[PDB]
């Protein structure tokens, strides 16, 4: 099961489950050379449409995992769960709040071994996901670096996420922080949108994460797979 | 075999800012305790910890400083305690302050004597509570999903159960015990008697005995006989 080891993933396509994905397009991405396909939507995931978008993924062979971002998606099924602790984030709430409740509710029969945490730092000052979780999005790449290195040697996570809420961001910073993970993988995300962007990525980073792009234009989409 | 800390029962922690005497310091350095903790909650005065730390060191147990602030650290110790109040709702206590010292010491820091501990602070009348603007209504359920949180999601090597001078909730440690498997045990507050040093450090794994050192120096001794 080398299909399940997260840390030979280095593609995953991201599926807004608010957003309409056809089925051809559906069948295309799943049926692509991707790692994984990661059903997210920073917010009130509508149980209906996310069980509608899963039914249709399990008809392929390869791994379903599921973004958490509220107490409210959390939902059966998924092969991995992925729980972000929002590191630059100034709310108790989205670093253990939340997960603190999920845990008081499902606590008894969570199988751990499937649950993911990431460090996960907001770098896109002017996005939902950005304003929602009051991050604190004034950083420099000392500050990445810090962050880097806090999730690879204190938290010691296995994974730390770079989102840049999709934008393409700074390369540079990137690859300042890949510099001090080393146990932690790394996961970047915001604005992959051609295979040579996903390519320029894909060498700095460990796993990239594309979304947008799919709900766009599916053939730029899937040459974001040829990295 | 010294310097592991899995196997440590019990720890004598001093308060940098109280006096203790020549004789006294030299009993519980001479005692059974695996190690002398430096804590001290707040402004560490650089004074008096060298002074502790050079009698300290004429004995060959591990020395240990808890670092609460950025101010706190100096080198010379051969474990530093980081913690993360999990149950505080100031980010600062989270990772915040952290964040500022590893900009700061993060060149030169050797990650290998650095122990991350999980922090919940549970008594509501403490200077570390209203200090960390601790949640301090914590039910049997919120410590076990803390627990949890600590044990599986986090996977730090430490939890901390912090009464701040009073013996806590025999019942409560138990129940967080419960959770625990890789992640050790420790607990502080209000052991006075080999009654219940003995009590806690069968439900923890390691108990941290300080207040009564300055109290009954000889009731003190008496928590290091814990069967």
């Amino acid at each position: 099961g080398a299909m399940y080891d997260i840390k030979k993933w280095r593609h995953i396509f991201k599926l807004d489950p608010a957003k309409h994905i056809s089925d051809d397009d559906l069948d295309a991405i799943c049926m692509s050379q991707t790692d994984a396909i990661m059903i997210g939507g920073t917010d009130d995931v509508t149980e209906d449409n996310v069980i509608h978008l899963m039914s249709k993924i399990r008809r392929y062979p390869l791994p379903l995992v599921l973004e958490i971002s509220n107490i409210e998606s959390v939902m059966p099924g998924f092969d991995f769960y992925f729980v972000p602790t929002v590191l630059n984030s100034t709310d108790v709430a989205f670093h253990n709040g939340t997960l603190l409740e999920a845990l008081k509710t499902y606590g008894h029969s969570i199988d751990f071994e499937e649950v993911i945490f990431e460090g996960y730092v907001v770098c896109n000052a002017d996005s939902k996901v950005a304003k929602h979780t009051k991050a604190n999005t004034d950083l420099t790449t000392e500050d990445l670096e810090a962050y880097a290195q806090m999730v690879n040697h204190m938290y010691r996570l296995p994974v730390m996420y770079i989102e840049y809420s999709g934008i393409y961001g700074d390369v540079s910073k990137v690859q300042a922080v890949s510099e001090h993970l080393t146990e932690t993988q790394l996961f970047y995300g915001g604005g992959i949108s051609s295979e040579q962007q996903a390519t320029e990525m894909a060498a700095i980073a460990d796993t990239i994460i594309v979304g947008d792009i799919i709900y766009k234009d599916i053939k730029k989409a899937l040459k974001t797979v040829k990295i």
